[PDB]
């Protein structure tokens, strides 16, 4: 009864604080599915010390809330009372002063020291994974004959560049729809901002997270189904070549759906506003906060991330359940192979899924890590429950997979790869032109200084208002420049100082990431 | 006789226009030999290109240098003749008109061109090299058993982790050595421009040029012994930790040694010169001409190329001939044995040198090649003497080496892939900092404005001379300005333009050999 073991000590509710049978579960499931539950363990792990990290400069930041210049003053009546910004589409930045005490922690030297952290981790994450997966190979003996592979029973039926051309650009045009439909998210903040001031902009921003969240969840199952039609459609002479193709699409597919929101944020919102005379126009695209948007980014990665582990699991639990409850309605001794045939079959794909939704939520703690560290502990969370709730539903809810030889995880080991290239840059990205802590720290050590300051160390707005300067969230002129509303020396200085941290950060991180690929063997001394 | 025949149709200054045989190369000498050979040639086949490319951008900024606006205006009596630049240690543009002519081909957009182009071929170098190699392993057996290597006879002779870092630590010594004799020709440049000007810094650049390839010439003979004395001091368990081990070392060294005045000119000459108010001192940091010394690098990279290649195979045609003809004066019918062992053994090593000249070329022409275009040119001539001259050496005047199986170049390889990571960014800096391209683009597209513009579309100043007003390559503030003698914002912008285009350049790069190494396989079709 290997079965009744690996349900009672594992794959339950009950035994979700136990070690993971990787031996047992390698005899009966299969290399691939022992595979995937250790390297979900190996993250899990990682991300153990990623949270401790995360949690640590969080609450260096907390602690340091109260030594916050920025934000008591924005809190200070004296002075953020009489904070006069202009207009999005005359709100002061008292109602914001709260947001700025939330907002002092996420844009804080601690979060810089983090996302260096989270580059040397990202770097420690790979070498010991390659190195646990020889280690693997070696016990279990996944390296053997790799016979030429069967033709699929659909290529072999009709026995076609043409055809590869337009599946790109059918993938590409639907690449084209979701942006479209993130641009219909732009929208309707634009939409919905009037009749929510009618502060006004934090509801706004979350009902649009997570507005976004179910956007994506009801177009992952459409894309699932139109990628099936059209890799079917497609000729791959082998599996193999089918399994690649469906990989490249659904993770660009998938990559494009979850993080098209958090680039926008990221990099796209409040960037380009210009100043109040001649406003961009496409139309009048959405502006931002003093503090920048890592406020609004923080909130929908959160939002995104929570409501992906709650709900998602939750289906997991579920769909294979409520498909074998609507299998059993149909219709008391019964023996092995009714028990197991009234189960949903795994299908060829298999932990193809679940591989893609781990990497989504690698892609969401490293690439966008730089807005709050608390993401790897949530995330650890999520990847305790995901052991648990993938076990289940691969040995009570679906019937036995069979079992397949794979010596690594396959295309999504090159794909993390460069993910990881991508997401140092991001980070960097995200700390200057996201996170506004590079003109504060532009500020500190540049301004305070007596020669630029004084420490010794349709015209819609006369409708609108009876206002007579409003202050806006730009380093352009102010008036009595001789020419003003106008880039001046603060805003190039801003750019260089931001382009220079970018370049900086990029370079060392990445001989960092040599140095430690070097140093650090690809296979254990013990193997 | 295969010799007869391998030195009548090769190795033969006459027969320097002939395809090489490898296979029957790899017959004789054996597999290293013949792998070396072919990459030499292909090496010469790409830099063909290169250099055609090359030489078509130098002859579109000559025929541009007419209409050099600013070259003709340095040469313009009328305004040229009226520059004051204040002095290093008053001389006037004049003397430097020509150095303009032939500085704006330096600075060209045809070289920026270039410079992408050269990008784009060193992504293709590789992957073809590679595609060659599987060719070339397929074709040779090259793969074949790899059994346990013997231990060397000096490791077994004594039967460790203290030694290694003390070898480090004098290696380490011996770089800032190599650095301060640089940083000693930075020095002689100081002390020889006054009695030079007694333009003057044409000859004291071209004479500083010579003198630094003549020291890097006589230190590398130095290093070479005291790295194999070194490297026998430490203990390697096998011969090929060994070769890893001197490669490393050797390789460190002939690059610092090689590239730190390229280095020095195009990254720090004139970098940090302040203004002449409260100059840097350390002491009196050098400087350098409005255009930039984007000239003196390419004086000094023409002269070390030139000079390698004429001077080191003239060496590697006499040294051996030379031992031959000392050895015969040692002391008329003789046997195979006796002509063969009266010659220099060739040594474990082998090839190891011509491998380290051709990487040494090889970053000479990729991470310089944002100063002229011109340098494949000369390193194609470079490259086809090389093949003869290595041959001769390798078949009349050293013996036969014993054949050896290298199904690659070796360690070799990875340097050059690290070389390409580093000269993209590197030529992306030559052309931000080291060229002046970007501040005529910043004028050219946003100071022939109206409001920037007027264009529709100690003190031994006194004691050295009368004037009034010098003009300083800088962009500080003028006298007028509220903080004169200060960074302003010209200065800033250049500044964020620069790292923008770097960041711009590094990542389109980047990009670009991601997608042809994606594209590409690594392995022919026909292979
Ligand atoms: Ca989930
Ligand atoms: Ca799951
Ligand atoms: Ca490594
Ligand atoms: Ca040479
Ligand atoms: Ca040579
Ligand atoms: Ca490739």
């Amino acid at each position: 009864s290997e079965r009744y073991l690996l349900y009672r000590e594992w794959a339950h509710p009950r035994s979700i604080y136990k070690k993971q049978p990787l031996d047992l579960i390698r005899k009966y499931y299969g290399e691939k599915i022992g595979i995937y539950f250790a390297w979900l363990g190996y993250y899990t792990q990682m991300l153990l010390l990623a949270a401790v990290v995360g949690v640590a400069c969080f609450l260096y930041g907390y602690l340091d809330q109260d030594n916050c210049t920025w934000s008591k003053e924005v809190c200070d009546p004296d002075i953020g009372g009489q904070i006069l910004m202009c207009p999005q589409c005359f709100w002061r930045l008292n109602i914001t002063c709260e947001s700025s005490k939330k907002l002092c922690i996420f844009d804080s030297f601690g979060t810089l020291i983090f996302a260096v952290f989270m580059g040397v981790w990202v770097t420690l994450f790979l070498e010991f994974w390659k190195r646990r997966q020889a280690e693997l190979e070696y016990e279990w003996d996944t390296v053997e004959l790799q016979q030429e592979e069967q033709a699929r029973p659909e290529y072999e039926a009709q026995c076609k560049c043409i055809r590869v051309t337009l599946c790109a650009s059918a993938v590409f045009f639907w690449i084209l729809l979701i942006i479209a439909s993130v641009i219909g998210i732009i929208v309707y903040r634009l939409s919905v901002f009037i009749v929510f001031s009618t502060t006004p902009q934090m509801a706004t921003s979350i009902t649009a997270s997570i507005i976004s969240a179910i956007i994506i969840m009801i177009l992952n199952t459409i894309y699932e189904k139109v990628a099936i039609m059209i890799t079917n459609f497609e000729l791959p002479r082998t599996q193999t070549d089918y399994e690649n193709s469906l990989t490249m699409k659904m993770f660009l597919f998938q990559f494009v759906n979850y993080y098209s929101s958090c680039f926008y944020i990221a990099f796209f919102k409040g960037k380009f506003v210009g100043y109040p005379g001649d406003p961009v126009y496409l139309y009048r695209s959405e502006e931002c906060d003093p503090g920048g948007c890592l406020l609004e980014l923080t909130t929908q990665l959160t939002i995104i991330m929570g409501g992906k582990a709650i709900w998602n699991n939750i289906a997991e639990v579920l769909l294979p359940w409520v498909m074998n409850l609507i299998g059993r309605y149909k219709r008391k001794i019964t023996p092995r192979w009714e028990q197991d045939y009234h189960l949903q079959p795994m299908g060829k794909l298999g932990l193809f899924y679940e591989y893609l939704e781990m990497i989504i939520q690698f892609g969401f703690v490293t690439l966008f890590v730089a807005s709050f560290p608390l993401a790897p502990l949530l995330a650890l969370v999520n990847n305790i429950l995901e052991i648990r709730v993938d076990a289940w539903k691969l040995t009570t809810q679906f019937r036995r997979m069979v079992p397949e030889k794979a010596q690594d995880i396959g295309a999504w080991q090159p794909i993390m790869q460069g993910i990881a290239i991508l997401a140092v840059v991001t980070n960097a990205m995200i700390i200057a032109f996201t996170s506004d802590m590079i003109p504060r720290l532009v500020y500190y050590w540049s301004f305070s200084i007596p020669p630029y300051g004084d420490h010794t160390y349709e015209n819609p707005y006369i409708g609108l208002g009876n206002y007579t300067l409003c202050r806006y969230r730009d380093f352009r002129n102010p008036p009595g420049h001789p020419q003003e509303y106008k880039h001046n020396i603060y805003y190039w200085h801003v750019i260089a100082a931001k382009l220079a941290f970018i370049i900086v950060m990029e370079h060392i991180i990445y001989s960092v990431k040599f140095f430690i690929s070097y140093a650090i063997p690809d296979v254990s001394k013990i193997t």
